């Protein structure tokens, strides 16, 4: 069975795995410490992302509205914002598409001051029926996944249900739906975590994290060939293997999910 399965790979490696996969509609289909808390890292951008599609999509936001910041607004890690600084700001959209493709920090940063910080992406949650997921520190101190911290945090379940509701329920209007769900497919740090898992014939978009205590993890939503919609979230927590080590963990549970998927 799949919960067998998930408690063998965490022996052999040493590690604490989280999975939900859950239907088009929020139902959970298979998990493992489903309910159990991890740290969120940079998956949060995606919700934070959805938070400020939907401020465009009530008129509260211009996707061309210019973020203006300079040189201390900067991150150890925020390739696009080190790139665009010169210049004195980024688009909203430039940033949404940065903090989702790049994990950038300084973009997500830019955003969050935006939409009125952690509290307000804690009550967006709230607001979509998440009685779990809260953002309390910017990025990047929100990655340091320091044991028995409830800061920064999420479940398998509740970030799988709010994934499925924002890129397949009704939250966001169409054309954000849309947007989000392209921005997501064109991710460039997954390649090698859950998509490595499952087949090239289904589309699939994601947001990964990396945090501190070796936490790694992902969060993806996919469409078979069959046209059945779904989410799988995966959270681990494995500081003896190596960064590319920890993706194929991640891809292995994404492998036997994909072997649950069925017509
Ligand atoms: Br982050």
């Amino acid at each position: 069975d799949f919960e067998h399965a998930i408690s063998d790979l965490e022996a052999h490696n040493q590690a604490k795995i989280g999975v939900a996969l859950v239907s088009e509609n929020g139902n959970l289909i298979q998990g493992y410490r489903a309910n159990e808390r991890f740290a969120m890292c940079s998956t949060f951008k995606l919700p934070l992302a959805a938070l400020v599609l939907s401020r465009i999509d009530a008129g509260e936001e211009n996707p061309e509205r210019k973020l203006h910041y300079d040189s201390a607004f900067l991150e150890e890690y925020a390739p696009a914002a080190k790139r665009y600084v010169a210049t004195g700001y980024m688009t909203v959209t430039e940033a949404i598409q940065s903090a989702l493709q790049l994990s950038d920090n300084a973009a997500a940063n830019l955003l969050l001051k935006e939409v009125g910080g952690p509290p307000l992406l804690t009550k967006y949650f709230r607001s979509l029926g998440d009685k779990v997921s809260r953002l309390d520190r910017i990025a990047p101190t929100l990655n340091t996944n320091t044991p028995g911290d409830e800061r920064d945090t999420t479940t398998p379940m509740s970030m799988a249900q709010t994934v499925s509701k924002l890129i397949f329920g009704d939250t966001l209007t169409y054309k954000s739906k849309g947007q989000l769900r392209r921005l997501l497919i064109g991710n460039q740090t997954g390649d090698k975590t859950i998509r490595a898992g499952l087949p090239d014939s289904w589309v699939t978009g994601d947001k990964t994290g990396s945090c501190a205590n070796g936490g790694r993890n992902d969060v993806a939503f996919f469409i078979t060939t069959a046209g059945k919609k779904y989410v799988l979230s995966v959270y681990t927590n494995a500081p003896e293997l190596q960064g590319e080590e920890r993706a194929l963990l991640i891809a292995s549970v994404a492998k036997l999910a994909r072997q649950y998927v069925v017509h």
